């Protein structure tokens, strides 16, 4: 699986990050915050 999920897929790899509507932090691991 490589099509991201609502808050789930890490930001390391790209476009393996989090689906549109959320922003990445990666100041600890790769936590996405927002409303997606």
């Amino acid at each position: 699986e490589g099509e991201c999920s609502p808050l789930g897929e890490p930001c390391a790899g790209n476009p393996w990050g989090c689906c549109p509507g959320c922003i990445c932090i990666w100041q600890l691991t790769d936590r996405c915050v927002g409303n997606c």
